[PDB]
């Protein structure tokens, strides 16, 4: 299929980094933040990322301090329709649970 190069990508310990994609433009971090609402979301975590030249790629990511509400959260607000589109939410580590 698509052919995409690579360097070096190796999994590391910690928090449970979520990654959010399927957003719109509209999409800002107010409405993230409200979007996982309920949930103790970590400070600075909330991580949008831009294209080169610098507009939103409709991408975010996000980290917990507790791996069951990241995954109550996303189940919770899996496939939610955030503006006028549905957003994606996955799981970093995995399926392997060390």
């Amino acid at each position: 299929g698509s052919s995409g190069s690579s360097g070096a990508s190796s999994g590391k310990p910690g928090p449970t980094i979520i990654k959010v994609q399927n957003m719109p433009f509209t999409v800002s971090i107010d409405e993230i933040l409200d979007f996982f609402y309920g949930y103790q979301v970590i400070p600075g975590s909330v991580c949008l990322k831009y294209n080169e030249k610098g507009m939103p790629t409709g991408e975010a990511m996000v980290a917990f301090e507790s791996r069951d509400e990241a995954t109550a959260a996303v189940i919770d607000l899996n496939d939610r329709p955030i503006g006028s589109r549905k957003v994606k939410l996955v799981l970093g580590s995995g399926p392997s649970s060390g």
